[PDB]
């Protein structure tokens, strides 16, 4: 930050720390800053730490390190400035305040595993086909490799492919005899893939979640479950989805929607509406079909973010000490069904750490059954879709479909100022190039969703404001996250 | 709720349980914001800590101890915080006592009562004398002048609505002259609702709308070309932009959402900016009723904010300010520019003397606004206040009243504030009132000016009290606490 020695007289040193938000107009990940604390080092004796405009923040000294807390003052909107004055009595080899480190109210060691990248040879504007594909052999390799990923894809099955295992379910889903995973339309798969590349969220998990919450991504041969007749490979199936539900296929309540709307200003514009973004229709042209998955993912992501803000490094520590290989998925799903308050009540990272890290099956030992066996159902369907090597979902995409998709993305997400008109148009030109380039493999009439859409997405994301995942901020966020004691 | 956990030796350990008891939503109990908790003792405070780890900030001034929760001071539904206090026994009264929770709201906020129904009034079956205290004053035409700005401290008449449709002999939005008139009667119903509910002078809302969007004023000036309005065989031009989504009060969506978050008791979650604010040429549009109230709320919010930041001193200023229109100036200026402008002026802080000594507040502080906003609004308000010649009046059928209250139920409040039984019986009492004081006019209509305050009060005999809820929530706490005017 910006500090300055105001005066050194006698043995006391007076330093002015200017903490401020510089931005006047909205910028990416700079609309509002939330500061948990400000740490600095000194060997001298701290006399007093006060605000310049009256009052003093709460601080405490542990050896060489001093931690300053802003408490209720820690909210920095646009064009906000707070000056802090520090007095120190000169002592030791290094008495002057130094090594200032502002700790934002966010997971300092949060983990978002990279799925894959474009070749370093890739350039904006005019690129070649070899600048899109690192290795055509693996890029078109059909062979399906099994994986055991839950909510977050730490270890991707393939860096450039989309493995959505449309597996058959041999165990009860919503009290059914059996079930079969299928995708309603391709635009929803585009949404799943966008959430996958952007937020590193396993699409199979969103499939399981939607299927459990509203039969959104699953059908069954069970006669009791009567609904829309879906034909797959000369086989009649019943789709008991409630397509008229305003909470969408992910069952997102309006309260949660508005809350995560306030949490992420960089993602959700002010004109956003619950029913518009979530409630889908039988018509695949509905915008919601694309917006519904991402939003859900965001919500899920939010929960994770929250934990990273409350537990910090310890979170990651748990990940290497937990015997249950599905623990994170369990916690996140359970928190999605019940609420973050349920997670806070479980107190895994607090009072009940030992039982948590020692239990081989986390969701059984904590009696977190959810609503009608929610957690185990979601986990099981996710794992089953992960193990599927026989049949993987694929789709054909025309250019107008891509245009439609990105137009929808521009219309429903982001905020004026994040991406101006120029480089967005240029972005669409680069996506045009990419499309026409790797469509020559299929005959220039279509591109493969599974094989190509990750590449398309990455080409499109070469222009997206980085860091790609913005920090959840704002008023509500600060105090809902700071009060969080899991 | 405090309790002596243990007294051992000379140290006393007390457990203070601070919590929100409500699980389902209730009126003015959805969220509690606590600035501080004060208690008295003569002993020596050893330590004040939270039960779940950490300690709040406190300080002792003699017998009084002030506890501050800071970032912990937000209490949503079903939230509980336990605080442990240790005190060393000393003096005549050592035990913690006289606990006083100071909510983050004006402790001495002033909302002057305009008038009341007779104490003889009962729910269900009442008489005509239970509605009218004195028929003489109740139907007295004679118009008494007044000098009220934003808040009606001294009402001209307790049961009447004096909307002075006066002629303006000075420039409003660069016009040669202007004439105040009401678009439709439903908007007047809205103005009156804001008047009885939030104690806001309807003339002020008239001036505000007129200045912001020509919403309540017409002119004979030829340059100002627009919709032709005929009043008493006289052609007038109405240069209102009826297609503006910000409504006739020019309320930006940001402000709308902010005050939407500030008042959970007033605005439901499904509320939309364009739906509530943007009106149309058709008087049947719901916005025509919702637009004034909302605006008033916004205005009220500003005032509330000051009451939270300055407290008693606010009222003190009211009796020390030489300018009799100071509050109106500050509120209007804050509405045009923003509360940040008021915070920047620092009247109650660094520049108190010049503020209370200046006879004309808005001239000495150079707060001209946008194109002379403040003085225009003040002048139009005062002119409408001085008007005794011609007062606005309207005729109301029962279906109009039904429409009004249905709109109110649909657009405002929150599920749980007023149950169905409560509303249905209320509407029956309003039916009774209507039919009762319609017998004076022939049972075909009721007078807006003379009767609608009575109707409103009859309807408000069932409304959840206190009628004006406290602005609360996350945004409110820290936007109000950071406020240093
Ligand atoms: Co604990
Ligand atoms: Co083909
Ligand atoms: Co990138
Ligand atoms: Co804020
Ligand atoms: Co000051
Ligand atoms: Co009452
Ligand atoms: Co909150």
């Amino acid at each position: 930050m910006a500090y300055r020695i105001v005066s050194e007289t006698g043995d006391k040193i007076t330093v002015e720390l200017t903490l401020a938000n510089k931005n006047t107009h909205y910028v990416w990940n700079g609309w509002c800053f939330d500061i948990k604390n400000i740490t600095f080092e000194t060997t001298g004796k701290v006399l007093s730490i006060k605000y310049a405009d009256g009052g003093e923040p709460v601080y405490n000294v542990n050896g060489n390190l001093v931690t300053i807390d802003l408490t209720w003052r820690g909210i920095f909107h646009l064009n906000t400035t707070v000056k802090i004055i520090i007095e120190i009595q000169k002592s030791g080899d290094n008495p002057y305040p130094h090594n200032f480190k502002i700790h934002y109210l966010r997971g300092e060691s949060i983990i978002y595993p990279t799925i894959g990248e474009l070749p370093a040879s890739w350039k904006p504007g005019n690129f070649t086909l070899s600048d899109l594909i690192a290795d055509p052999k693996s890029y078109y390799d059909p062979h399906v490799k099994p994986h055991q990923n839950g909510f977050i894809m730490y270890n991707p099955p393939h860096p450039t492919q989309i493995i959505i295992g449309l597996a058959d379910i041999d165990y009860p889903l919503n009290l059914a005899s059996s079930a079969r995973m299928w995708v309603p339309n391709k635009y929803f798969a585009m949404g799943l893939a966008l959430a996958y590349e952007w937020f590193k969220v396993n699409p199979n998990f969103l499939m399981a979640l939607a299927a459990k919450e509203n039969w959104g991504t699953a059908v069954t041969k069970d006669p009791a479950f009567k609904g829309y007749k879906v034909i797959i490979d000369e086989e009649e199936y019943y789709w008991p989805v409630q397509i008229d539900h305003p909470d969408g296929i992910f069952q997102v309540e309006s309260g949660n929607f508005n809350q995560i709307k306030a949490y992420y200003p960089d993602i959700f514009p002010d004109t956003a509406d619950h029913d518009d973004y979530m409630k889908v229709s039988l018509d695949p042209n509905d915008t919601a079909w694309i917006t519904s998955p991402i939003v859900a993912a965001v919500s899920l992501t939010m929960e994770r973010e929250l934990l990273y803000a409350a537990v910090g490094d310890k979170y990651n520590e748990f990940l290497r000490l937990a015997k249950d290989p599905w623990a994170e998925t369990e916690i996140i799903d359970f928190g999605y069904n019940r609420g973050v308050g349920a997670i806070e009540a479980l107190k895994i990272f607090s009072d009940n750490w030992e039982k948590a890290i020692n239990a081989e099956v986390l969701w059984k030992e904590f009696n977190m059954e959810g609503f009608g066996g929610h957690v185990p159902t979601v986990i099981n369907i996710t794992a089953t879709m992960d193990m599927e090597t026989e049949r993987i979902y694929d789709a054909n995409l025309t250019w107008d479909d891509i245009e439609y998709f990105f137009t929808v993305v521009r219309q429903k997400f982001f905020r004026p100022g994040a991406i101006s008109d120029e480089e967005w148009n240029a972005m669409m030109r680069d996506v045009k190039r990419a499309y026409d380039l790797l469509s020559q493999h299929w005959g220039g009439d279509h591109i493969s969703y599974r094989y190509d859409f990750l590449t398309i997405l990455r080409v499109a994301m070469k222009h997206w404001p980085e860091p790609h995942i913005p920090r959840p901020t704002g008023d509500d966020w600060y105090y809902h996250a700071r009060n969080y004691n899991p």
